[PDB]
């Protein structure tokens, strides 16, 4: 028993970190195969981050210009393009330690682990949310841009996030592999804010879940409401509408304990109505919206990954 | 900015994690130079789980008896022995990926990261913290004993923690490397129960240094206190005692915020007393107490590891 935040074990992307250098700017990027990804505001020079011109700029680098180290070991780049927001180096030697993976773009709502790294080593790692406004709420400081977000499924890393930049709420915003933003967001120092945010309430129907599978259910009542009616409740409360595609993805975690989805949505109705009293659900005090469906079955089942 | 509760990258870990199978039981092991380290209650039958005699079980174990995979790797086991709650297999084969590692008896209040594994293979990492009952707050399933917690500092693994068994309470127990329990436990499935856990007063107080850190400063008052009349009020509410060691281990975070250890000490009497009344802090309606002071400046300034 017991329920944790847990992220990924992150070996495999530990083995693709690496450092870029150019000019005065040093931040992290990502090596697989003869690649090495990064954000592309590293040619950056403090007084261009207002307003850069990207592609003015990397037109005067040349692949001299970007020093690539792979721990101690320099990576000769002997290419180099741009693809939205993200920097392409080619390099002269193939990563031997490239796992199997996949770039990705995650859609809001769904989880994944972060990272995060410093001068191409890694820091530390811990399990983020997509939120419904495109932001996460990570743990980043100066220098963290290139660290990355990834799921492992098997054998199989999917690359979601790279890191790119910190919003006024103390939130963060990056993008897909293939360097687009998630989000309205722009990679230049000038005025943006996150757009008001909402619960994802999927998640947490499935950490209701997890909570009965451990032994935690004094919140279950006798109830049910219709789709309609509970979708009417959770709006006043500023949670996402939920779907008939959410209710069937609670579908394997209401057949484990033998609760409707209809069911539980009644009983999370009333603790959005009434509180909890100053009781707690799995050792929580507020409602928690960053576990999906698919992460309560794989840490309540032991799923590994080779 | 942002504060997460953030584990140690696994990748050094992950290299070491074998499967141990002896008859019908299978956990995880640890493989370090030539060696496997799994807790002894894989020689056990489910029958023998009330109370077995270990030393007599191992007796009438071969090296054969002892199945060990590293991945799809059979490694030949050459010599056994039993070191109080663990088996050490030697192995013919010498793990390549060993790091550089050391084995540690964490104390009390400390925290470390698990690497929770099914057959040998990772499923998730988390960061936990010793309680004062010596226990932990884990997720753990049937098949995980001997996944492992560790700490890494630069390039050292310092491995503090090996999982056997799970307590009433939906707590966790287990032994430091040299198979000596944390706390008053025992390898048996008899009648055992934690002691009552107290809240770790320095980490509470590291943590609402770095709440200060990242701007979240609500609940700074204008008061001091006295060491001595601080921990009366503690007292009452399942805090530990403050001790002078605490107070100068915090010393570095009360430097970069300028605030006192004890005026930060009056601050934490007033929360304690009068609540939160619905505030958060840090993004929590509970006082987090699973951050040492080395936790938050290590995340508050990017350490890394190599
Ligand atoms: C990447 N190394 C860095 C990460 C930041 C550093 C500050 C603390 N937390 C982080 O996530 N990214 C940037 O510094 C970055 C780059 C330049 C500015 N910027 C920002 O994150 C800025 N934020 C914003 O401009 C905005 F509010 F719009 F989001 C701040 C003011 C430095 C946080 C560009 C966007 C190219
Ligand atoms: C290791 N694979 C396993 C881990 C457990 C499995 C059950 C769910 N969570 C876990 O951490 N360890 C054991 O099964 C283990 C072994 C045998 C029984 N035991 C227990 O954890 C039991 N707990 C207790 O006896 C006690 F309450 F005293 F803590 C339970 C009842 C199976 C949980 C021994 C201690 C040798």
């Amino acid at each position: 028993s017991g329920f944790r935040k847990m992220a990924f074990p992150s070996g495999k992307v530990e083995g693709c970190m690496v450092q870029v250098t150019c000019g005065t700017t040093t931040l992290n990027g990502l090596w697989l195969d003869d690649v090495v990804y990064c954000p592309r505001h590293v040619i950056c020079t403090s007084e261009d981050m207002l307003n850069p011109n990207y592609e003015d700029l990397l037109i005067r680098k040349s692949n001299h210009n970007f020093l690539v180290q792979a721990g101690n070991v320099q990576l000769r780049v002997i290419g180099h393009s741009m693809q939205n927001c993200v920097l392409k180096l080619k390099v002269d030697t193939a990563n031997p330690k490239t796992p199997k993976y996949k770039f990705v773009r995650i859609q809001p709502g769904q989880t994944f682990s972060v990272l995060a790294c410093y001068n191409g080593s890694p820091s530390g790692v811990y399990q983020c949310a997509m939120r419904p406004n495109f932001t996460i709420k990570g743990s980043f400081l100066n220098g963290s841009c290139g660290s990355v977000g990834f799921n492992i499924d098997y054998d199989c890393v999917s690359f979601c996030y790279m890191h790119h930049m910190e919003l006024p709420t103390g939130v963060h915003a990056g993008t897909d592999l293939e360097g687009n933003f998630y989000g309205p967001f722009v990679d230049r120092q000038t005025a943006q804010a996150a757009g008001t945010d909402t619960t994802i309430t999927v998640n947490v129907l499935a950490w209701l879940y997890a909570a009965v599978i451990n032994g935690d259910r004094w919140f279950l009542n006798r109830f049910t409401t219709t789709l309609n009616d509970f979708n009417l409740v959770a709006m006043k409360y500023n949670y996402e509408p939920l779907t008939q595609d959410h209710v069937d993805i609670l579908g394997p975690l209401s057949a484990q304990t033998g609760i409707a989805v209809l069911d539980m949505c009644a009983s999370l109705k009333e603790l959005l109505q009434n509180g909890m009293n100053g009781r707690t659900i799995l050792g929580s005090a507020l409602l928690e919206d960053e576990f999906t469906p698919f992460d309560v079955v794989r840490q309540c089942s032991g799923v590994t990954f080779q």
